[PDB]
């Protein structure tokens, strides 16, 4: 429906970056530019140095001429790795020729879109990520949508959510360029406090001002909503090490005491690399392509010392509560896993994160018996003898969990150990 207004569609087809809108913009790729052979078929650039990648798109002057001066929208998927809060300034997508046009850059925790009328004046709008919720850096895939009405407002959306909006000021003289250059270029004197990478996927430009509904329909249509994602937004996969974390306790890592899995406070936030890792193993599912999907039935393995355990329910020293059963690490055969450690996964994405919900499976079928949550309980594990101790543990609420169905305490994330 809105495709009728699409004037640029930068995509990777047949291992070749090209415009598929129909207006045949010219695409030139120079330097260190890597193309992903599998979905999402993104192209990767780096702040590298010598031959840092560079993608140049030159469109039709007339097409630009009869669109950019009224209403237009820019949309694309992007990922920046190690987008730390004190990152210096970088221009990443530039369309400024003679000190006029538009540009997209980053500085600190900000992503900013600039309308540049001349070397002396400009107007910009921005998105600043929540530092407290992204201590290890905002290194996840996110969907950008910038809408501009030269006689109205300039608005920026992130993952379909309106972030900022401002009335476009008088910018007479602004001359839009028909060239767009994708390249990570450092901006001098922007607080150089150190090499970063950037991934771009499906860069589109529409000759209209996309509204909220349009934006979100676009957002969703570019995703395979039943494929669960890891913390950075990549497809979640079986047979791969991940750090399993609960959205409510990002500063906790997985440890073990006796039969129980317990969560400890991590040392710092420069990484998520602390504690034991889990490996997801498939039991049941429609497609069988290594990717973890919605209604799949699966289980979790983990290597502690030089032995491997599977996550499974166990009997605590004392009852923890009505309909509550702790989840631990057990060296058990498959028949036991099917009864006490099999889960049905469901993707659960929000503006803030890519996550999932895990439901206890009934004998490895798609029939649900409970939901996986987390909480602190006082009991005894391992060598505990004289007293009970509070342990933050993964716990399953059996039959009655309607209220938990909406709790973020049931949202689990997976950070690739890589």
């Amino acid at each position: 429906s809105i495709n009728d207004s699409k004037i640029l569609s930068l995509q990777n087809k047949k291992n070749t970056l090209m415009d598929t809108s129909g207006y045949n913009a010219e695409v030139r790729v120079e330097g260190n530019v890597q193309l992903n052979p599998i979905f999402p078929f993104d192209f990767k650039l780096g702040s590298s140095g010598d031959d840092r990648g560079k993608v140049i798109v030159t469109q039709n002057e007339n097409i630009v001429y009869n669109a950019m001066y009224e209403s237009f929208s820019i949309s694309f998927w992007i990922r920046i790795n190690k987008w730390v809060s004190n990152l210096p300034g970088y221009t990443i997508i530039d369309s400024v020729k003679n000190n006029s046009g538009w540009s997209i850059g980053i500085i600190s925790n900000f992503l900013v879109f600039t309308l540049k009328q001349n070397e002396n004046s400009e107007q910009d709008i921005n998105f600043s990520y929540d530092i407290s919720k992204n201590a290890a850096g905002y290194n996840k895939w996110f969907f950008v949508t910038i809408t501009t009405n030269m006689m109205g407002n300039m608005m920026i959306y992130i993952n379909g959510k309106l972030i900022d909006t401002i009335k476009v000021k008088e910018l007479t003289g602004i001359n839009f360029s028909k060239t767009i250059t994708f390249q990570m270029n450092k901006i001098p004197n922007t607080g150089l406090i150190t090499n970063i990478n950037m991934w771009i996927r499906d860069f589109y430009i529409f000759a209209k001002e996309l509204d909220d509904k349009d934006i979100n329909i676009l957002f969703n249509s570019l995703q395979y909503t039943n494929v669960v994602k890891d913390y950075w937004g990549n497809d979640l996969r079986y047979d791969k090490e991940y750090y399993m974390i609960n959205v409510n306790y990002m500063n906790r890592y997985m440890s073990k005491k006796g039969n129980g899995i317990v969560f400890n406070t991590r040392k710092n936030n420069n990484d998520f690399n602390e504690g034991y890792k889990i490996i997801i193993k498939r039991i049941r599912g429609n497609t069988n392509d290594t990717r973890v999907r919605g209604e799949n039935v699966l289980y979790f393995n983990t290597t502690i010392d030089n032995k491997q355990y599977s996550l499974g329910m166990y009997k605590p020293s004392r009852n923890l509560g009505t309909d509550l059963v702790p989840l631990g690490a057990l060296d058990q055969p498959m028949d036991e896993i099917r009864k006490y450690g099999s889960f049905i996964i469901q993707p659960c994405n929000t503006f803030d994160y890519y996550a999932s919900q895990l439901f206890l499976s009934s004998n490895a079928t798609t029939n649900r018996l409970g939901i996986l949550s987390i909480g602190s309980y006082s009991f005894k594990l391992g060598d505990d003898y004289w007293f009970n101790h509070e342990y933050l543990i993964p716990v399953i609420k059996i039959e009655h969990y309607a209220s938990l169905l909406e709790s973020t305490s049931t949202h689990w994330v997976f950070v690739p150990a890589s």
